[PDB]
């Protein structure tokens, strides 16, 4: 239905025809999502096919405290999603969440200039699109430039054409995290070259990779300079396995997350210099050797067959 404790909203729907009307109990709350469960939104034409700015549509948002979106489950036509999108670029929103959708329809030109919203933390999770090739740079047309973090999680073909892809100013975080079949060349070809330009903390979680020399390699050879790194769920393993003449770790690089995986002995490639260093719940053997080891400042370490014995 629509349960909120003066600080949120669901709107869980499931039925065959939802009564939507509801939804304005949830107004000009902060947080706020809209499920759906399974749903078919192609019926579901009006209103926004006259959308911008009426005499009626239009300063009902001119400030409606609504900073946190999130929309998890319905299936939306391109030709109305951006309706939304373009109606509350008049309002204050900062975070945009789609959630489990598949966008259908093929996405309409804009007319004036940047009608589009000052996203902040758009994330995305298992959405599926029309131009897949194409969805972020298409869907860049309706954001401002103002970004500052980008979660993608889930697909079917990953890859989108970094060439039209525009900006990205100040995209500080990224998160690409729960990609099983990214891989290390697949991340090369994920961050686009003089594009995300200034990247901060930076994670790359479940993608299914190896080793940290070749993500050493490939930042260096896209072109990118990060700061906290997570790579908290994959297969890691320890080799020289070519290649690494001197891995050109990103020297300011800085916090890096190794916790929970098939981590076997401390590999190689592990610069000297970092702030924090997480690694709990490992596989591991005693020794921290600087053959093994570069120099920590702090290391939290609650898992680990170390606190073993019971």
């Amino acid at each position: 239905e629509l349960d909120d404790e003066d600080f949120r909203c669901v709107c869980n729907f499931s039925e065959p025809q939802p009564d939507w009307s509801e939804a304005f109990q949830c107004v000009s709350a902060v947080e706020v999502e809209i499920h759906a469960g399974g749903l078919n939104l192609e019926p579901f034409l009006k209103r926004v096919d006259a959308d911008a700015d009426p005499r009626q549509y239009a300063d009902t948002v001119k400030a409606l405290r609504v900073r946190r979106l999130t929309v998890g489950a319905a299936q939306v036509p391109a030709q109305l999603l951006v309706g939304a999108l373009r109606v509350l670029a008049y309002s204050r929103l900062k975070e945009l969440t789609l959630e489990d959708l598949k966008i259908t329809g093929t996405m309409p030109p804009l007319p004036l200039e940047a009608t589009g919203l000052a996203l902040s933390s758009l994330r995305l999770r298992n959405v599926s699109w029309a131009t897949g090739r194409s969805w972020l740079a298409e869907l860049q047309q309706w954001l401002k430039p103002g970004l500052k973090v980008l979660s993608i999680a889930q697909a079917h073909s990953p890859a989108f054409s970094c060439e039209q892809v525009r900006a990205f100013p100040a995209l500080t975080s990224l998160d690409l995290s729960d990609n099983p079949g990214l891989g290390e060349r697949g991340l090369m070809a994920a961050l686009c070259p003089h594009k995300f330009p200034a990247i901060q903390n930076l994670a790359l979680r479940n993608t299914g990779m190896e080793t940290p020399t070749g993500v050493c390699a490939a930042l260096a050879a896209a072109g990118v300079q990060p700061h906290s790194l997570d790579l908290s769920h994959n297969s890691l393993r320890a080799t020289v396995n070519p290649s690494a003449p001197r891995c050109m770790w990103s020297s300011a690089l800085n916090s890096l997350n190794l916790s929970f995986a098939g981590l076997e002995q401390v590999p190689k490639g592990l610069p000297a210099k970092l702030r924090v260093l997480d690694l709990s719940s490992n596989r591991l053997n005693r020794a921290p050797q600087p053959d093994e080891l570069p120099e920590v400042d702090n290391l939290t370490l609650d898992g680990n067959p170390f606190l073993v014995p019971g």
